[PDB]
């Protein structure tokens, strides 16, 4: 029928890595950045490692979201580089030293430039497109799960609900009749532009979330960031159509954005846009420092 998955599961020892301290809390558990050094391979890998109290369930769930991260290898897509194997059971990832995109673009709204913004939109295409191949589906696409390895290389994660509840997000087939296509995963994608374009508004801010399904049952739908150019804002309203298959296909919005960040200042008007600068690998200071290789870098055991 299907293809086999041949992705390999690596499983690492609790003596192989250390935790040096806590990154974020949330209902999933706690991420803690780490350090990786493994076997006798005289590297040190920067690492990202998620933990969850002990339930079968919650195993099961975590185990899921290994299965699905293995499975992925694309540079703008978070691929799992292992776990271990623990009474808890940890996921270790790869460190994404800026965190979530959504509080990025908060954090740093007076920096970042309509060349980032675009760019960021053609890799968030690009991993999604990728995904598409792969035959999943998101189901959870948003500003927040976007992570960021450096201000220029932006990746998807998350993949609790990926298969072959965050309404605010969601089509509006998946809030009406729990339908999930790659067509839905389009409308996320719009709304994760809209959270760009706006530098990390609420999408929907104040109206509760049973109030959405009729609102865009109506026709409403987010309004035009001050600093869109009705050609971006034509392309958000494009992924927010009734109708899935007359929404854009991520192949299509890698091209869109393309074209567009080829001229970022003709579609995107930001006050002192150029004169911005965001930190480069090419900057002083930017990264005990010895040995320490990307995991975009470590290859194979
Ligand atoms: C503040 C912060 N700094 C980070 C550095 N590196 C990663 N690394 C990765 C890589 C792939 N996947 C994930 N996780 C984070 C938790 C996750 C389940 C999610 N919802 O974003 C996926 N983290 C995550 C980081 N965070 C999280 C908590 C947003």
């Amino acid at each position: 029928g299907e293809a086999p998955n041949q992705a390999l599961l690596r499983i690492l020892k609790e003596t192989e890595f250390k935790k040096i301290k806590v990154l974020g809390s949330g209902a999933f558990g706690t991420v803690y950045k780490g350090l990786w050094i493994p076997e006798g391979e005289k590297v040190k890998i920067p690492v990202a490692i998620k933990e969850l109290a002990t339930s079968p369930k919650a195993n099961k769930e975590i185990l899921d979201e290994a299965y699905v991260m293995a499975s992925v290898d694309n540079p703008h897509v978070c691929r799992l580089l292992g776990i271990c194997l623990t009474s808890t059971v940890q996921l270790i990832m790869q460190l994404m030293p800026f965190g979530c995109l959504l509080d990025y673009v908060r954090e740093h709204k007076d920096n970042i430039g309509s060349q980032y913004l675009l760019n960021w939109c053609v890799q968030i295409a690009k991993g999604m497109n990728y995904l598409e191949d792969r035959r999943l589906v998101h189901r959870d696409l948003a500003a927040r799960n976007v992570l960021v390895k450096t201000p220029q290389h932006v990746k998807i994660t998350d993949f609790g609900r990926a298969k072959l509840v965050p309404i605010k997000w969601m089509a509006l087939e998946s809030i009406l009749h729990r339908i999930y296509t790659h067509q839905s995963d389009v409308w996320s994608y719009g709304v994760t532009v809209w959270e760009l374009m706006t530098f990390g508004s609420k999408p929907y801010d104040g109206i509760p979330a049973s109030e959405i399904s009729s609102i865009l049952e109506k026709g409403e739908r987010l309004p035009q960031p001050p600093i869109c150019t009705i050609d971006v804002y034509m392309i958000m309203v494009k992924c927010w159509m009734i109708d899935a298959d007359s929404r854009p296909k991520f192949r299509e919005l890698i091209i869109e954005f393309s074209k567009m960040a080829r001229d970022p200042q003709r579609y995107l008007v930001i006050q002192g846009d150029e004169r911005m600068h965001l930190p480069s690998p090419t900057d002083s200071n930017f990264y005990d420092m010895d040995d320490v290789v990307d995991a975009d870098e470590y290859l194979i055991p």
